[PDB]
RNA sequence: UUUGCGAAUUCGCUU
RNA sequence: UUUGCGAAUUCGCUU
């Protein structure tokens, strides 16, 4: 076995994003409000790089790379779990083609294990799982799951399933609302003529939501029929409003799924 | 939101 | 010759 260095990727909002900048006006994570950060595990000691910025949508990201520990080993079984974590974060929440990237939480701040274990545990760690409600088992609806959510329609894109941070819980609204579209009346309706779906709550707040992609390099700030009918389909897709009960949640949570969008930046800073 | 997914028509590029 | 390379316009898909 050789010695191990654990790097942790620490991200501070340094510069939120300011309200004329806001065009999609979001609310904004600052990364530092959640424990559960990335870190990098390398066989050899990373250079040291000054403190450098990548822009997401709450505005200007500080990174910077401190050293966590050093000098210590993995077993193979560890290291085994780490690297197909690491896999998993570019193929599966990122969906792209040092050494390894992992999930560092505090009890202070280490090794994530407990988290990887659960990720392998869950069903809906690849595309979208079995739930099957009833009369008598109906859907239940706890308000902190959906809390800092990232979730996925059960009911289309089976091929390769769409992922949306939950960006608002409306407690006013239930399956029953009235419907955007007058072609319908209702939620319940509209799945149900549309989708054959029949719903087991109708006492559910619904979803208001944000698609998860971006684009790869974030070291610069953001600021044509083709173009065009892309940016009316993507406001359509931000507008959409979820009934929970017709989606499964992510095991991978939003406050790190925020976090994960910003490793290939910092991976290609860090190599160029 | 990066070339979102999928159809149709028009046009340029070779010797 | 497999979705050849690159432009333009029209249209469908989400709630």
């Amino acid at each position: 076995d050789q010695p191990c260095y654990l790097y942790v990727i620490g991200m501070v909002l340094t510069t939120p994003l300011p309200d004329e900048l806001n065009f999609r006006r979001r609310k904004l994570y600052p990364p530092e409000d959640t424990t559960r950060c990335f870190g990098i595990l390398t066989a050899k000691p990373i250079p040291q790089i000054p403190h450098f910025p990548v822009y997401t949508r709450s505005g200007e990201v500080t990174i910077s790379i401190e050293l966590a520990a050093s000098g210590f080993m993995l077993s193979l079984q560890m290291l085994e779990l780490i690297t197909r974590l690491h896999q998993y974060i570019f193929s599966h929440i990122l969906r792209l083609e040092a050494y390894c990237v992992l999930p560092l939480n505090v009890v202070t701040l280490d090794i994530d294990f407990k988290f990887m274990e659960d990720i392998e545990k869950s069903e809906a760690r690849i595309g979208i799982p079995s739930t099957k409600y009833t009369k008598e088992t109906p859907f239940v609806f706890k308000l902190e799951d959906y809390q800092d959510a990232v979730i996925i329609p059960r009911y289309r894109n089976f091929d390769q399933p769409h992922r949306f941070y939950v960006a608002d819980v409306y407690t006013d609204l239930t399956p029953l609302s009235k419907f955007p579209s007058p072609e319908y009346e209702t939620f319940a309706e509209y799945y149900k003529t549309k989708y054959n779906l029949d719903l087991t709550n109708l006492n559910q707040p619904l979803l208001d939501v944000d698609h998860t992609s971006s684009r790869l390099n974030l070291l610069t700030p953001r600021h044509s029929s083709a173009e065009k009918r892309k940016a009316k389909w993507e406001s359509l897709q931000n507008k959409q409003i979820l009934v929970p009960e017709l989606c499964a949640i992510h095991p991978i949570p939003a406050s790190l799924w925020r976090k994960a969008v910003c490793l290939p930046s910092i991976l290609y800073r860090l190599h160029c």
